[PDB]
Order: structure tokens, then C-alpha cells, then sequence
């Protein structure tokens, strides 16, 4: 499971698709109106997440929206050529812009330099906090979740099933990690922010969540046991409760290590 690996596409819940690399994952959030994909992978994986939204039936043209999550190479290293074939209009958090527009991170990102650059991207703009993007039937809400990098963004939207209506994030990254030259313990704006941003998801109405690292919900073991349950095997409203927790020992773990 390489981050730029193929991966048979899915739905998760309702409109909700998984569109993503066999490592990282991307989402479809369809309408007959147009269709919201959220990240685009690394930049060989625009290849693979373009060929399945295709084989879930749908057409390139119609994706509107592509959402960051947030702006290193291997959820954002796609977005571009996806942003290509799409003709999409990339949103992002104010921070990460810059980031998206010219495929280099700012030297305030933790992976500045240990992650090597991606290729810039046309068509970007900022949310702010609380945003909501509409396409047709679809609403998609913003959340601030930084810390990971200063424009992260975790986002909300409802999918239906048989008239069930459930709360469905997908989870940006939370992790306290870095370049080996780079200490959180010399940023302390940048650690408040991870401890707002643990906060912010476990507080949120959380009944599906997708993790921008699938396995960091369980998601080829979900999928596995969705054979057999349906996907009632997705849904989990402990799932962002435990993202943060795991996120918060993280920067235990990490502080602990610098001293
Ligand atoms: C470094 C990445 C974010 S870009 C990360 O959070 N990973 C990478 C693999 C697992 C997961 C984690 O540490 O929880
Ligand atoms: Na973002
Ligand atoms: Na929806
Ligand atoms: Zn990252
Ligand atoms: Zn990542």
C-alpha cells in the first residue's frame, strides 16, 4: 500500500466514494450536479484517482471542487493535474495556498526540505474557518485543524442511505512530525494549534470518519468487514474521539523525544 499505488474505488456510505491510492485517500462526493474530490494523492496518483472516478461511472468534467487537506507532496501531489484534467477550482486553507499555487512549502512547515516539492497547481483559492462549499446538493463545511501544517483543513458533509443521514469527516492529519533539523519545541504557536486542532475533532459530529491516512481509521478493515455488514461497517462516532487522542499521545510522545 505505496502512496501512489492503484486501488479499486468504493463507496463508503450514500454519494460518499473512496477514489484514492491504495496508501493515501482521496474521496468522491458526488451529485448529479457536479462532484467535490477531496486531495488528489501524490502526482503519479492524479493517474490512478482520475481512472477510478471514471470507474465508478462518473465523468472528469463534472468534478467542480477538489479540497486540500493539507499541502505535503503525498495528499497534494496530484491535485494538479487533477485541477488539469477536471478544470476544477482547488480550495484550501489560507495558509497552504501559496503552498498549492507554486508546489513549494513555506519554511515554516515542519517538512520543509525533508519532503522534496510537488508540482504547483492552477486554480486555487482560500477557505476560511467554518466555510461552507455548495455545489448543487452538496455542502461541504470547513474546519481549522492546523498544526501539521498552518492551513490544514478537516472536512464535513452529510451522505444518505435508505433515508439514514450520517455526519461523515474526512480527517486531516494531526500528527506532530517533521524534518530530523525541525523542533516543535521551538514553536510554540505551532503546538497550541495542534492542542486547538485535537479539540476542534473530537468535537465534531463524527459518525464516518476517513482519515487522510485510511489506516489511521481502519479503513482496509472496515472495507473488509463491509463485505459482509454493509456499509454500516464504515461508521464508527468514536472515530474522531480517537483520531485526536491518537494525535494528542503523538505530541506527547514528540516533546518527550525532544528534550
Ligand atoms: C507523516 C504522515 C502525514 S503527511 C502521517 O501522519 N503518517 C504517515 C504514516 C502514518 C501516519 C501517521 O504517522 O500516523
Ligand atoms: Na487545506
Ligand atoms: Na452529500
Ligand atoms: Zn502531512
Ligand atoms: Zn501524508
Amino acid at each position: 500500500r505505496d502512496w501512489s499505488s492503484p486501488q479499486q474505488p468504493f463507496t463508503i456510505y450514500g454519494n460518499t466514494h473512496y477514489v484514492g491510492t491504495g496508501g493515501i485517500s482521496a474521496v468522491l462526493l458526488s451529485s448529479p450536479q457536479g462532484h467535490i474530490l477531496v486531495d488528489g494523492t501524490t502526482e503519479k496518483g492524479a493517474q490512478v484517482v482520475a481512472a477510478n472516478i471514471r470507474a465508478m461511472g462518473f465523468k472528469l468534467s463534472d468534478v467542480k471542487y477538489i479540497l486540500s487537506t493539507h499541502s505535503h507532496e503525498d495528499h497534494a501531489g496530484g491535485i494538479s493535474a487533477m485541477q488539469k484534467l477536471t478544470g476544477a477550482t482547488v480550495l484550501a486553507g489560507a495558509a497552504n495556498v501559496d503552498t498549492l499555487r507554486t508546489g513549494v512549502s513555506p519554511k515554516s512547515d515542519p517538512q520543509f526540505g525533508s519532503l522534496s516539492n510537488f508540482p504547483g497547481s492552477a486554480k486555487v483559492r482560500a477557505v476560511a474557518d467554518g466555510e461552507l462549499v455548495k455545489l448543487g446538493p452538496l455542502a461541504v463545511k470547513a474546519h481549522a485543524t492546523p498544526g501539521h501544517t498552518e492551513g490544514g483543513i478537516t472536512w464535513t458533509w452529510q451522505s444518505c442511505e435508505q433515508g439514514k443521514c450520517k455526519d461523515v469527516v474526512f480527517a486531516d492529519s494531526l500528527t506532530a512530525v517533521s524534518a530530523d533539523s525541525y523542533r516543535f519545541s521551538d514553536h510554540p504557536e505551532v503546538v497550541a494549534s495542534l492542542r486547538g486542532s485535537f479539540e476542534a475533532v473530537e468535537k465534531l459530529s463524527c459518525d464516518i470518519a476517513i482519515a487522510a491516512h485510511p489506516e489511521v481509521n481502519d479503513m482496509w478493515t472496515r472495507q473488509q468487514r463491509a463485505a459482509k455488514e454493509g456499509n454500516s461497517a464504515y461508521v464508527d462516532n468514536g472515530a474522531c474521539r480517537a483520531i485526536a487522542a491518537a494525535g494528542r499521545k503523538r505530541l506527547e510522545t514528540r516533546l518527550a523525544s525532544e528534550k
